């Protein structure tokens, strides 16, 4: 693959991100346990079912942002989901590809995989219109690619990502205490291969149990952070 190959795909795989995860119409699948949290799912033309988590965070969406875009390598560090995460190459842009080992889901239907990810980090406008400044939503995009050199291992299930995000928008409330501080609408779409013949009612649950025990993690780190007066 040329570049101009992968970093077309990563473009496109960003827009057909960011639409999706902004459309309309969407069924609940699994409420969580922090108010509002949910995780939702919809039939999207060409990807079939898609899954999107929502929920609040008590961090500025710059900060978690910057953490995915920079530190996508430090990640096994605070999320045990996450086995293995190594970048392959950076390609401009924002634009890069990585190697990322997942753990099996709390259920046994999702065992562990293990992925090729073409990633974009953008800052987004309202319109999806890629900006340098006051955003209105941060993006980390990835689709599953084929690399020379990683290919399929005997031992473990290669899965494909078919399009997903991270989309994080800005929020600043006021606390109970009357304290202004910044949070994160965190969103989080997924759109996976998973093959053979499973009904798809087992899996959606899976999916929607996999996205509500990673986002414990993220409020782990995000509450270590605070703690030590990070943000």
């Amino acid at each position: 693959m040329s570049i101009d190959e992968y970093k077309s795909q990563a473009n496109e795989s960003m827009a057909n991100a960011w639409r999706i995860i902004t459309l309309p119409n969407w069924t609940v699948e699994k409420r969580g346990t922090v108010r509002g949290d949910v995780v939702e799912s919809r039939k999207v033309e060409g990807f079939g079912k898609v899954y999107r988590f929502t929920g609040v965070v008590n961090c500025p969406a710059r900060f978690l942002y910057e953490e995915f875009k920079n530190n996508l390598t430090k990640l096994p560090e605070w999320n045990p989901t996450i086995l293995k995460c190594e970048i392959i190459k950076e390609i401009g842009d924002g634009v890069d590809l990585s190697y990322q080992v997942t753990a099996g889901g709390g259920r046994g239907i999702i065992t562990p995989r293990d992925f090729v990810i073409l990633r974009r980090t953008a800052l987004l406008s309202r319109e999806g219109r890629v900006v340098d400044d006051n955003p209105h939503g941060y993006i980390s995009s990835g689709v599953s690619v084929q690399v020379p050199g990683y290919p399929p291992l005997k031992e473990m299930v290669r899965g494909h990502n078919k399009v997903g995000c991270f989309y994080l928008q800005p929020r600043t409330v006021q606390t109970p205490g009357g304290k202004i501080e910044d949070q994160a609408l965190f969103q989080w779409l997924m759109c996976c291969d998973l093959k053979g013949k499973i009904p798809q009612f087992v899996l959606d649950v899976a999916f929607a149990t996999v996205m509500l025990d990673y986002i414990v993690h993220v409020r782990k780190f995000v509450a270590e952070a605070k703690a030590r007066a990070e943000i």
